[PDB]
């Protein structure tokens, strides 16, 4: 914060000024008399409204919806035998970071919990330049050449005529593109699985996707995949739950991150690489240059390099988060590119697109984009030039400035250098590499590797999405492509959408698996920032008191207890009116609250003598309980609170339903076990 | 579609070209060899990606989320004794229009069904220039001077540090502003009523808000308020239903408008004016220049001038809807401004802000912004100059171009002119007019005029919103202000939010009313575009066949029947998985579908012998039925389908619950009655 | 076709003081008077195998090919015959690019040409302030435009196809791909090849900076040698 603080404007206990330091008032326009017309000479009015009129900048062309935080990276070692990268040169070396997380398709103001691929962009402000890894929460991408990006994005984004639907692939054009371009199938399966709808940005992993090169000072190279291994654990929603969240809290994930950092529950990821040789490019049975392929961890383990912690929220969202401009071209000595055609073309786009966002060429001068290293070059001028270059002779080679700035290369001045043994060979061509042609084996690998419930979630997602596809041609084409992955997958989807069950095509069928690839099936490592909703009643103060008692039992694992009641009273956090199942990771009915959960509460006539509350909609408490159960959450009841379970026809013998006499350690232990499991998969039907 | 068709690009059965007409292919980057790096000389790659990189423009600073349609205005008379405006000069005279509807606060991907004021912007492409009325669905606005706009908007928009919450006033800053600036109270009550959450853009009225002047050729004036009286009827949601819609269909209102127009169900509004004299400005006990005040129709009736019909969807949303640039400064001869300080400052803002959106001065040259009248002036150059001016002598007065273009004024060339008797008098000042100081009497008028259920909806909205306000100071200030409107209102809100009930402050209390001002209490005029969801089962084909039978009986009133079943089969429109109560204005259980509605369906363990379906989430059918009932919708059941009502504990004795033996005329009659009532308000509890 | 004519320095200076617009005036007036200036387009035609055999590199833009070695073959004639109606709209806004290339022409590996291709597409964003500069009247083609490019500030067209992607079935596979064999598409010369290490180097073939300057010097009349001096 030492660096960014020089740009801070503090407006505590001060008089209002114009942008040029003249004290002003800004509450009334200058008029000709009491009820007269506004005067043109009112410069106070015009400066204020002009700033307002011009507040907005274009949203990012993709990843418009996102949030950011500051953090710090610590290297676990001296990695100089692997890479010349300065930030990895010493055990314990620390580097400031900024990270932005995002969805892909939706505009500004679209819901956090849309089903989508998610961005995971991390900047290291190194002493040898800014280094950005611009990644995703899924290790593979839809397409194999950057030139196809506008096609993919035009297909996924809303229709050109009416701009429907927002932040959704559940329309004809998306599935038309997916079925015409089978390279998309691997990423599609990841997005239709739990990875498309994570619980929070703290509960995902990150991936660089592309194979990169690491390069030593003497020019030796390794090929690597970058991994950000999350230390909280993977947690994901089911679709109906993600939808309800979009309606109740569009800001769910950004709120989760902000609040976690404010509470000192700093999320962490370890940076890892799968280290491979130049000679490994084809020998695994797929091309390392193909961004639709993973390298299974069974073939190449992840070597951990260091740890990122996110530990500070922005002071001003627009200045920091909205204006941060990442680029894969922000590369440092010790890293180099590969010939992955998706990566290759990305390099062009991120430099060009900042001209759109910033409106001029000097976007690297924005505080959030500036390096924490000296800038010395002969670049000059441009709109919004915030520096004053002292050298009036901005050219090389020069004698007029005694030959400075001096050229830096492999051997002098620690210059960037392209890996010296990289070579080109062959005819100039516009072709799809013959090595890129297997679009189906890895999707099948992913499919095989999932627990039954997550296979069902993929099926259910595809049934939902393709039932919204009007074109019979598209529906049929989708089933043909899915069938090349798995005849089981294809048949299960086909049955919902009026397409005839296809015959097996066994070309790519196999039974191989890779470990723990799904979003479901593992317990959480940390419970930090999960929320238990305690459903209480102001009419029974003892029910409210159970909140504090449960909180004390759960405070050591970083879980918050939220007390919900009919109205704000002492020790009540939220009202039933303002509450929903989707706000909580677990729901517990307090002792004495059971009267609010009558089985007839949904439909009873709210007549005068009926006693029904106006403080919340009919059936709200029971709705929260039943939604929590149906969505697969931990459900509990204390004392006579268990009568509410009876009202909702929820049997306590079911997994992830817990009862206890009072909020003691025994009950808290059960709740922690439930929260660790996170979602109880036995509440979801699976195809027979 | 004569005029705009000159700008159409038709891409049917053609070869791909660059932007300069060279045929190209665009599916593979040019590489050095099969697996080589991408070449800089690939201009095809770069032109394609550059267009993509620059697709986005800044969203509108307010009303970013909106939708548009083309239409036509027809004058009902020769209004030349009232105004010189050409578009009103003859009975039957027709004028093309473009109209955009919007919310205010949310960014461009935010949900249609957020609670907000709504925009209602209408352009007339008249034969004497573009004339825009840039209005709202509410006749009063929050603030009394345009200089306060950035304050209001910064307060209602998301927090500066974290950009939370999206498209919502349910946070501290918004209520801080409302309570510090009591002028906001009138609009606040409208927005907290049904008018904040309308069913569609077809079911709202429009208002110009400000007093304007109409001016005849000889300089005589009247003061007017503009009205757009909707011919469909007012229909609005309840809050819990609006939230659910935001999660299921962010595009609900834009989809409704698009589909209605495609179906030939063209929505209509009548343009009306309240006609007043210059001498009436202060006569009614408030100032006509005060945009927080209505003129009750009991005092001045609405004179109907003509009719707008929306009858054509855009061909390309971005080109037409996103790029349309409305301005109150688009005024024509026969109309003039008033000294309303809100209107006065607006004029500056709309000219200035288009420079942000368009990136340059020539925004009036965009096809959607072009006039349908001649352009002849000495304006020149600017980025994006799409014309070639033949006159090289662009100044007045001139002899070099023989004195052309010639000045047009009141008496020659039909020039615009300011109303000739307008005067200024008094000291230049930055003050609040003493005539603007009553912030409370009219909110009380509005409050008095609502049906009991809508009073409750306001209370429930304020309870919801202010329970999300953390500051005790803000919560208390809110109650103090509400108490000056009505002690009943203030007391009912205070009880939910932990504020002591205030004692009456009767300064502005009164019992006056104005008729039909609420969103609730009147039957719909037309049922066009309303939807009946028929819940059927593929296992009982006769259930599905009831759809066609019900449809034939409802066709004549423009109501669609949507057949919902477990899977896509013949005559099935959508699946249970893809369905929700919020999609339908009425829900009917078909004869033979009753087996899907088991009372234990929410919580039953999906064992093999339970025979639970994987085709939809647990309890989906019953959930649709129960939600429909709780939200106040028409519910129905045919034959044995009535068993489903019993499972859901819905008594057929309740209003808006209809049973029928079969899908005949007798049943359609009941459904028509239910749909015209639209919402059954006896299902909502009211404070005693 | 008019012939070469040049000033002496002291004369060029005096002209700058008396008429800053001398050359633009000359052109405008000549066209107005119907004295249309003309140039013949010619090419020196060489083989792929000729790249190094003349004693310098054809990829080196600091070298001429003397007409004694390769004659100029005349292809056609340009005549300039109409002044703009509005200087700003036409002349100021015209945005040239070497990347405006057509089927039948291709690039070479001249590193000056190679990098130019980037600059002229990028720099129009500065001048026009947005991506739709090819829509200015002076920049529009006299051929149909059909593609899936969309939006951008200053979008002057209304694309009717709401499905702007390839491959598609929703628009029946149109616009269709054009290449060497179908639809008269642009194509890169098919026998061009790449070989060698990726590198940031000055080609060893580019190293003679002095022989051709001497050729030029030798070839001038005495007075023009003096003018250089
Ligand atoms: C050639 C087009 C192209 C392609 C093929 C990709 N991207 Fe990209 N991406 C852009 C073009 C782009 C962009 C248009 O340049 C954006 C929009 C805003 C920006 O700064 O860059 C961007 C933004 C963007 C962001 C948001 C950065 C932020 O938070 O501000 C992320 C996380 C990614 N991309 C990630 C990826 C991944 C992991 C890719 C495949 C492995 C990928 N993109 C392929
Ligand atoms: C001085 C600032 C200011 C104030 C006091 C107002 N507006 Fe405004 N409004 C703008 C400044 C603005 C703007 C920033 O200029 C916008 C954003 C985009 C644009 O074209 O104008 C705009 C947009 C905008 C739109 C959207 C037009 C469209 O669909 O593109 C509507 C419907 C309104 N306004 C309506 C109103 C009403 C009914 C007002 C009060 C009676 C009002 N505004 C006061
Ligand atoms: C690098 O490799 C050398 C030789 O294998 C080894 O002795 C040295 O310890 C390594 N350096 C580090 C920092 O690991
Ligand atoms: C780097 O620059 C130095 C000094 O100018 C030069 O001698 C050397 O050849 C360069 N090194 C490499 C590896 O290109
Ligand atoms: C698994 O993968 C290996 C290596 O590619 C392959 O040889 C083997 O046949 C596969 N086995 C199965 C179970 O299909
Ligand atoms: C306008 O009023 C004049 C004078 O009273 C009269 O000629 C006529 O009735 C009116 N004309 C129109 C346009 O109705
Ligand atoms: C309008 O212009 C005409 C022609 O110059 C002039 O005679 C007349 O007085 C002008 N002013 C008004 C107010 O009509
Ligand atoms: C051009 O496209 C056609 C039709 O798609 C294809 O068959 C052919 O291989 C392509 N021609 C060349 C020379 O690449
Ligand atoms: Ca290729
Ligand atoms: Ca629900
Ligand atoms: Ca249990
Ligand atoms: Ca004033
Ligand atoms: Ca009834
Ligand atoms: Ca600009
Ligand atoms: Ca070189």
């Amino acid at each position: 914060q030492q660096f960014l603080s020089q740009f801070y404007l503090n407006d505590q206990d001060v008089y209002l000024t114009s942008n040029v330091g003249g004290p002003i008032q800004d509450e009334n326009s200058l008029s000709a008399g009491q009820r007269g017309a506004t005067l043109l000479q009112d410069f106070i009015f015009r400066e204020k409204i002009q700033r307002f009129d011009h507040e907005r900048v274009p949203e990012r062309a993709v990843h418009a919806r996102g949030t950011g935080a500051h953090g710090t990276f610590t290297s676990y070692g001296d990695w100089s035998n692997l890479t010349a990268a300065s930030f990895l040169s010493a055990e314990g070396k620390e580097t400031p970071m900024f990270t932005r997380f995002s969805t892909v398709a939706g505009s500004r103001g679209s819901a956090d919990t849309a089903r989508d691929v998610h961005g995971f962009a991390t900047r290291f402000y190194t002493d040898e330049g800014n280094f950005d890894i611009v990644g995703n929460n899924i290790p593979v991408f839809f397409i194999q050449d950057a030139i196809l990006f506008p096609d993919l994005i035009h297909a996924v984004k809303p229709r050109g005529d009416n701009q429907i639907p927002q932040a959704a692939t559940a329309h004809d054009s998306a599935w038309d593109f997916f079925s015409q371009q089978p390279s998309v199938l691997h990423t599609l399966l990841w997005a239709m699985a739990g990875h498309g709808i994570p619980r929070s940005f703290r509960h995902v992993n990150g991936f660089g996707v592309h194979t990169f090169r690491l390069v030593t000072d003497d020019g030796k190279t390794k090929l690597v995949k970058f991994h950000w291994k999350g230390l909280q654990g993977k947690a994901s929603f089911v679709w109906e739950e993600a939808q309800q969240t979009a309606g109740k809290n569009a800001d769910f994930m950004r709120q989760d991150l902000f609040q976690s950092i404010q509470a000192g529950r700093f999320p962490e990821w370890e940076l890892g690489v799968q280290i491979m040789q130049e000679q490994d490019q084809l020998k695994f049975g797929f091309d390392l240059l193909d961004p639709t392929k993973i390298v299974p961890e069974e073939l190449v383990p992840v070597t951990i390099l260091g740890k990122m912690q996110l530990n500070r929220n922005p002071m001003n969202y627009f200045a920091e988060t909205e204006q941060v401009m990442f680029q894969p071209g922000h590369i440092v000595r010790g890293v180099d590119f590969t010939e992955d055609p998706l990566l290759q073309g990305r390099l062009f786009s991120y430099l060009d697109t900042q001209l759109n966002r910033h409106g001029g060429p000097n976007f690297e001068q924005l505080p959030i984009n500036r390096p924490r290293a000296p800038i010395h070059n002969n670049n000059r001028d441009g709109a919004g030039q915030m520096f004053i270059p002292l050298d009036p002779n901005a050219y090389s080679p020069n004698t007029e400035n005694k030959g400075s700035p001096k050229q830096a290369n492999e051997t002098v001045g620690k210059g960037f250098f392209t890996a010296p043994e990289r070579t080109a060979s062959g005819k100039l061509q516009r072709t799809l590499s013959t090595t890129f042609e297997n679009n189906w084996s890895q999707p099948r690998l992913f499919w095989n590797s999932l627990v039954n419930a997550q296979k069902e979630f993929i099926v259910d997602a595809m049934r939902f999405e393709t039932s919204n596809v009007s074109s019979s041609v598209v529906r049929d084409d989708v089933i043909i492509q899915l069938n090349r992955i798995s005849d089981n997958l294809a048949t299960r989807v086909a049955s919902a959408i009026g397409v005839e069950a296809p015959k097996p095509n066994s070309s790519f069928y196999h039974d191989n698996t890779t470990a723990h690839i799904g979003a479901f099936g593992e317990k959480l490592a940390k419970l930090d920032g999960l929320k238990v909703g305690l459903l209480a009643s102001v009419n029974k103060p003892a029910s409210i008191a159970q909140g504090a008692k449960l909180q004390v039992a759960l405070s050591s694992v970083g879980v918050d207890v939220v007390v919900v009641a009919e109205r704000m009273a002492n020790n009540v956090d939220e009202t039933y009116s303002a509450s929903d199942a989707v706000q909580f990771d677990a729901v517990v009915v307090a002792d004495g609250a059971e009267g609010l959960f009558g089985a007839d509460s949904f439909t009873v006539e709210p007549s005068a003598g009926s006693g029904a509350s106006t403080l919340y909609p009919a059936g709200r408490p029971l709705n929260i309980l039943l939604d929590a159960f149906r969505f697969g959450k931990t459900v509990g009841a204390l004392g006579s609170g268990s009568d509410a379970l009876e009202s909702g026809q929820i049997s306590s013998e079911r997994q992830g339903v817990y009862t206890g006499k009072n909020a003691g350690d025994a009950f808290a232990k059960d709740i922690k076990s439930g929260l660790s499991t996170f979602k109880f998969l036995d509440r979801f039907a699976v195809d027979e």
